[PDB]
């Protein structure tokens, strides 16, 4: 019901030395068609979706293991207002640069557009009722979202992030979360990047001036922690 | 005087095909002794300041050319109210683990302490009156400031970002403008990190998927658009 | 591109023109749940006949802002369904009052995403086009995307429209001052649960040279656009 | 250690059945010169500085009450960075037209610019080390500020809100508290208005809807409160 800390790098996670469900939230970033899956954004821009999905089954993993201890769970989508009021426009112009515009019909449906096939959660890590869902037009969770009154009325202060990609909306929210004093580990398994050595460098920077974004782990690591 | 695109990786810099100096701002972000000065934070932790002192000198001429264009300047400085109410217990436990705990006297005062010798901006690009000085108690420099303010205030649209590190306040401060729809160019030559591995992998994870968070350029390049 | 309003208490707004490109009207909470039978003020016993008297002039106004091409931007006060954004001690007052938030009433489960209660009336309908604001709050910016959007459309300019006059209008209008928008508030397009909060939430913003923007009647605007 | 709730209107403040220091924040206002004070921004615009000057008697009772039982302490000042970067145009412009500029030369120096003597906080009220003040460029307390990150440092979910003035500053504070779920209390008595029918109206604001904004209380009943360990 309290459990130990996380074998992990740089220190022992969290730096309190235990993991209260009461106060630990699992975040699982946009493992959605769109990142992950064939016909969607990242599929259309010719990335190695291999990099992505990787990542799917740990998850599923440390979701049931985040389930059965009674943690909060939150869930982000990356997405725009089918309107595409919440589009700035140099997102725009580098998704159309890319190949894969913002809004444009792809195999999937309108790419990044909410209630669209390629923007749903994939079945993997599907959410259920009490699990919010942030819908962010950004890669940061915080950014234009209810997430921190989410997190403050629920009296989280600790984070486990699992998601895609690592350098892009896993690294923003972690960065932002950071800088708000929440304390994160990032499972290094249960994230993926567009480049294998963008991962490997994203989950090495966490790990400088003794933990300077929180430190990495192995879902092994943490699954081993709760029992 | 409305200058032209960039050479930048992976697009001519900015999206929109103009550079206006009514519109753009130069980031300075904290050239402070903590962060590439001896007896400071970063040496204190035991890593080589050569990788964040090369940025100094190209900055100084950055800075130059964005005053001579009549860009705005704003300067950032990481640290904490000497009463360390702005400092959470997590930063603090990890700088003591690192052997440089935030607020301990180290050779040049308290370290990252607002007021401190170790904490003031490197005088090799000291502040102007009228380029406002950001102090920020995150690596991000939106979070609780009045960045954003006097961004929309001047009507900034695009910035240019200089600074250290480059992989942490810097690629923060990018990541958190480019979500508000900021267009945002890092400079490779003005910018460093503990690491060069994490420096050049923070510059190249700029240029994914069309830029993601916007766009990378030698000074060169930006000094040669600007025609100085 | 059209003149300044004759507004309380300077000509508004201070740069001299209203430019459809860089104005939003803005459509606060005109829900059941503020100004309809069987919905949250209805519950508390409060007086509908004061919010609902703002409703036909607020239409008027937004068939003159859908005319002239400005930005049109509707809010709804609500909670997720599972309340993950309700504040304790906001839930523990409307429960006090006697219309505890996620309770249901005649229109469904009080201030709650999706309920008959929490639609916006007819008489205002959004349309396409016109971004909706979903906030858990008295105030537009907290925990929405509000300011994206304007930002976005490089809006400058709010014209405020809703009710109640003294809770999510008067919020809205402070947080959009503190960063510099230049805003109007319409007298009789707003209205509030007592007549004197409704007048002194007016007289309030037209201190200290229109301390956060300037008062008009819907009249004045109208002769503004025309 | 732990103390009983306050007679407060509408109901017994706080919601949630008593007071814990270590959970509660004691808030002072923009106190000064600028806003109660000779020579200052409102003074130079005409209005009665009998209005704010009544609540800064209490406030510093309130404030040995709030040192004695060891909350935190939170102090704001309303002003600019001398560069006016943080000064929107309409701000200024109002400041203009109501005759004191923000940034103009008046008796205390600079209106409402950090640094000058108008902008001081008051004597009567002035900050001790360990509580720390809020330089905010606009009248909610949160907006451009580190007081969210303050306050959540510190685990702080109650707020105790006094100073001026009651309508602007202290009332946007407020709503920006409550909208993010602190719990919050004005005192009548330590607040005050450029106009009393707006000080009262803003009172009576908060009361409505069981208590919409939070409960209104005089110091009198803040402090029986104090001396009532449960």
């Amino acid at each position: 019901m309290i459990y130990s800390t996380v074998n992990a790098n740089p220190y022992a996670w969290p730096y309190d030395g235990s993991i209260d469900p009461a106060h630990t939230a699992l975040i699982l970033i946009d493992w959605q068609i769109d990142f992950c899956g064939p016909g969607g954004y990242v599929d259309s821009m010719g990335y190695d979706l291999s990099l992505t999905r990787s990542g799917l089954e740990p998850t599923a993993r440390v979701l049931a293991a985040a389930r059965d201890t009674g943690m909060t769970v939150i869930h982000t989508r990356e997405g725009h207002r089918p309107d595409l009021a919440d589009l700035p426009p140099n997102k725009r112009w580098r998704s159309a640069s890319a190949g894969a515009e913002i809004g444009s019909v792809g195999p999937c449906g309108r790419i990044l557009v909410r209630g669209e096939p390629g923007w749903e959660i994939v079945p993997e890590v599907a959410p259920r009722e009490g699990e919010p869902i942030i819908d962010k037009p950004g890669k940061g969770a915080f950014y234009a979202t209810d997430l921190d009154l989410l997190l403050r009325t629920r009296g989280i202060t600790h984070l486990i992030l699992t998601g895609i990609t690592t350098d892009v909306s896993v690294h923003t929210t972690m960065r932002e979360a950071n800088d708000r004093g929440y304390e994160c580990l990032i499972l290094s398994d249960c994230t993926g990047a567009t480049d294998r050595k963008h991962h490997e460098a994203a989950l090495s920077m966490v790990t400088m001036q003794g933990g300077v974004f929180g430190a990495t782990a192995h879902s092994d690591d943490l699954l081993a922690a709760l029992g």
